[PDB]
DNA sequence: CAGGTAGACGCGGACATCAAGCCCGCCGTGAAGGTGCAGCTGCT
């Protein structure tokens, strides 16, 4: 309604993408990429595709490539004992990541 | 078996200008990615 065109622009810019970094043209690829990205297809896949956990104090995977892990999203409360201090707790409001 | 005592060692003034400082061509490639799903053989 408001903000649809937005996004089917974006799909829009999704499926050229593919067509310009694909270009393949026989038995029409094109066609096939089409059939998914055109209509809703892609947002039923986008809604199947699980896995993503939005954690940004725990990653383990700098630890081990390949180290399958439980991976958390908590700050922890501020210390009581002065001088030092971790993980920018005051201000300068963070940015969280996607694993 | 032996072999000396003593006291002192100078001043002055000056130390140069000129002009320039190269061109050319080129700098290695190879190996260092997880994850999820479909499908294929082998087995009970």
């Amino acid at each position: 309604q408001e903000l649809r065109q937005f996004i089917e622009s974006f799909i829009q810019e999704r499926l050229q993408g593919k067509l310009d970094k694909l270009h393949p043209d026989e038995d029409d690829k094109r066609q096939t990429l089409l059939a998914t990205h055109r209509r809703e297809a892609w947002l039923a896949d986008a809604a199947r595709r699980v896995g993503q956990l939005q954690l940004v104090t725990h990653t383990l995977k700098p630890i081990h490539p390949d180290a399958r892990g439980s991976n958390l999203h908590s700050l922890p409360q501020a210390p009581g004992q002065p001088g030092l201090a971790g993980s920018h707790e005051l201000g300068d409001r963070l940015v969280s990541d996607v694993v």
